[PDB]
């Protein structure tokens, strides 16, 4: 099932690289563009995997960028273009605290089991992004929007 899931989420240029580590490449993207500033991915991968190396040693470049394209795909990011040279992100504004920015994670990754046809309960949803059963309310409430409403 997670097997399933997580090829789905690689398909499309992501990643979820287990709940300890997520959580704190999420806790460190957050810190760089939480006051607004405006980073190349370039910028921001470097950042993030400085800081995650010496406590996860599978972070790199790939890993940490493909975190950062599943909050890209989830429209996390108001983006500068320039051709003159690479296009800045910043963090929009409703998702610039942690609860916000972790629940548009999530439901990115709920959004892409149905695009996958994978269908999964609330309580394996708190096993796979938290490792605990700690979640499966906050996993719910991410659902029901995803559904037609009551």
């Amino acid at each position: 099932l997670s097997s399933n899931l997580w090829a789905a989420v690689r398909a499309r240029g992501c990643q979820f690289l287990g709940p300890a580590m997520q959580e704190e490449a999420l806790k460190l993207v957050l810190l760089a563009l939480e006051d607004g500033s405006a980073l190349s991915r370039k910028v921001l991968v470097l950042f993030v995997v400085q800081r995650l190396e010496p406590r996860f040693p599978q972070a790199s470049k790939t890993s940490i960028g493909h975190v950062v394209q599943l909050l890209y795909r989830a429209s996390c990011f108001k983006v500068t273009k320039r051709d003159e040279d690479s296009s800045l992100m910043q963090l929009k504004e409703e998702f610039r605290t942690y609860e916000a920015l972790r629940r548009e994670h999530d439901s990115q990754i709920v959004q892409i089991a149905m695009e996958a046809g994978l269908r999964i309960a609330p309580d394996q949803w708190s096993s796979l992004l938290y490792g605990d059963q700690s979640h499966k309310s906050h996993m719910q409430s991410i659902i029901d929007k995803l559904q037609t409403p009551a």
